[PDB]
Formats: structure tokens, C-alpha cells, sequence
């Protein structure tokens, strides 16, 4: 009876966990879909963003050439 | 009280020790996460603002050549 419930109760702490930690994988595991999704979006936002400095370099340094 | 029990008793109080520790680490690392995921949100943010002026640059620039 003492020894019963104590099996009882931590046999429940074990699915409870159980169940827990599945639960917690599957969130873990789409987080970091999410990021691996905003890691493309943001590798491309900074190509485009590098890409319009250069441009803005090339024309600074086109009227540049005008000015003389 | 009866035979195989105690031991029973003995490795199911580790099981939840166990599934203690790692259920804390997952909630740490899923915290990690989505504390990235914030940040990420605000890096794109940031990226778009800045492609958006640099745009505006850009238009000025060639405009401003343009009127020469």
C-alpha cells in the first residue's frame, strides 16, 4: 500500500514527462524550420540590400566623374 | 510491500530525474529559438526599411544625372 502508491505516482511524473518532451521535439524541431526558412529570406534581403550599396557607389562615383 | 518493488521504486526515481533535466533543457532551448526568431523578425525589418530608402537614393541619383 505505501509502496504501491509510491509506483503509482511516479509511474504518472513518467508519462507526464513523457509526454512533455514529445510535445516540446516536435516545437523545437519547427522552430527551427522557421528558422531555416528566415534564414534564406534574410540572406536574400541582404544580397538585394548590398547589391543597392553598390549601385549607389557606382553612381556616386559617376557624377563624381560629371562634377570633375 | 512486495518483491521486485523497491528496485521498481528505485529506477523510476531516476527515469524522473532524468526526464527532470532534460525537460529543462528543452524549454531552454526552445526559449533560444524563439528568442531568434524575434530577432530575426526585426533584422528583416530593418533590411526592408533600408533596401526602401536606398531605392529612394538610388531614383534620386539617377534623376539628379538625369538633369545635368
Amino acid at each position: 500500500n505505501d509502496k504501491d502508491e509510491e509506483i503509482k505516482k511516479l509511474r504518472g511524473f513518467c508519462s507526464r514527462y513523457k509526454r512533455e518532451n514529445a510535445s516540446m521535439k516536435e516545437r523545437i524541431a519547427s522552430c527551427e524550420q522557421g528558422e531555416q526558412e528566415n534564414a534564406l529570406v534574410m540572406e536574400k534581403l541582404m544580397e538585394q540590400k548590398m547589391e543597392d550599396r553598390k549601385i549607389i557607389q557606382s553612381q556616386k562615383k559617376a557624377m563624381r566623374n560629371v562634377r570633375g
